[PDB]
DNA sequence: CTGTATATTGCG
DNA sequence: TCGCAATAATACA
């Protein structure tokens, strides 16, 4: 069964792919195998200022591709067994295909990601995004674009969702046209979390 | 009276 | 501790 997350312009689906034992093993292999970007490849530019990202990132996928957000371009690394196994399984469950994965690792509840839409030029038009989570459960927040700021034109409610160990969140079109998402700071969370967002990228 | 868009600071 | 409006400076269209 899928929990359907629906609101005006919001269309997402949530389910648990893996039980505890399997999700533990996958997490441990991710921790062991994934090579994260450092230094110059972990700095972004937002509002005219450069910052080191408050988390760790890695990109895997087919050769040739490119992934640019916030002034930072990330070349994908060749697929490794554990990412292919997760990719293929998501594909078998959803029917959707993927040639790329972005990995965000939050070492604890102080690591986080800011509010944004996934609306890249390099993202295939109307292609779903598969977000698979491992480790600590973290709250994932959807805010509507017209409901943000000083004076909002719309009073659409915020949508909050705990992403569990071994879960899958599907973000279908047009979720990313109208809704920003983020993983806010959760100061009580002491354990790491690894998130995989599988995507379809144009060459 | 009025373009649009975007990590931490500075509040509450 | 949590939420979030303001905004570091441009870069557009
Ligand atoms: O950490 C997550 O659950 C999602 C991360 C994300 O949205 C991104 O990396 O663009
Ligand atoms: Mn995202």
């Amino acid at each position: 069964s899928w929990r359907h997350i629906r609101a005006e312009g919001l269309d997402s689906s949530y389910t648990v792919l893996f039980g505890k034992a399997e999700a533990d093993e996958i997490f441990q292999e991710l921790e062991k195998e994934v090579e994260y970007f450092t230094g110059a490849l972990a700095r972004v530019q937002v509002f005219g200022k450069w910052h080191s990202v408050p988390r760790k990132q890695a990109t895997y996928g087919d050769a040739g591709l490119t992934y640019t957000f916030s002034g930072l371009t990330l070349s994908p690394k060749p697929w490794i067994p554990v990412l292919e196994r997760i990719r293929d399984h998501v594909s078998g469950v959803t029917g959707q295909t993927f040639n790329f994965v972005l990995i965000n690792r939050y070492k604890d509840g102080s690591d986080h990601i800011g509010e944004h839409r996934d609306d890249c030029r390099e993202l295939a038009p109307g292609s779903p995004i598969a977000s698979v989570s491992f480790g600590a459960s973290r709250d994932f927040v959807f805010r509507h674009k017209d409901s943000r700021g000083k004076s909002p034109s719309r009073r659409v409610a915020v949508v909050r969702l705990p992403l569990a160990h071994g879960s899958l969140l599907m973000m279908n079109h047009p979720t990313n046209t109208h809704w920003y998402h983020s993983l806010p700071v959760r100061k009580k969370v002491l354990a790491p979390r690894v998130n995989l967002t599988f995507r379809k990228i144009l060459l």
